[PDB]
């Protein structure tokens, strides 16, 4: 297991434009295209992202390329954020993956907003952090995924993805 397989499990793979859990146009392995309700706007974002006229359909190779870019972006977002970087640096590799997963799903700004959870994680108060993380719109809207990510923070193992 690793962050790529972890996110493939959580996000799946769809080669045509779909809507994510919030109703936003998305493609591939959880690649958000736009928050606009316009499919045409989403298609324009897709073409720009892939570098060709796609008409809403991509190949697996293309989906994987976007995915690699998006994981990279999540990691750099963490490292450039003054709230996220010290927490990330304090964590072991498995729990670092849990933090990347969160940023992949909700963005740097969103995760950086988990101020109290982040503090508990830096203090290595795992059970307390797990309870605090679940007191969130995140957990209430995507509870099974959030439970997997929280279990990863709580235990420092990949047990929730086996």
């Amino acid at each position: 297991m690793n962050i790529f397989e972890m996110l493939r499990i959580d996000e799946g793979l769809r080669l045509k434009i779909y809507k994510d859990t919030e109703g936003y146009y998305t493609i591939g392995i959880g690649h958000l295209l736009t928050k606009s309700p316009s499919l045409n706007a989403a298609k324009s974002e897709l073409d720009k992202a892939i570098g060709r006229n796609t008409n809403g359909v991509i190949t697996k190779d293309e989906a994987e390329k976007l995915f690699n870019q998006d994981v990279d972006a999540a990691v750099r977002g963490i490292l450039r954020n003054a709230k996220l970087k010290p927490v990330y640096d304090s964590l072991d590799a498995v729990r670092r993956a849990a933090l990347i997963n969160m940023v992949f799903q909700m963005g740097e700004t969103g995760v950086a907003g988990f101020t109290n959870s982040l503090r508990m994680l830096q203090q290595k108060r795992w059970d307390e952090a797990a309870v605090n993380l679940a007191k969130s719109r995140w957990y209430n809207q995507t509870p099974n995924r959030a439970k997997r990510v929280i279990t990863t923070f709580r235990t420092g193992t990949w047990d929730a993805y086996k």
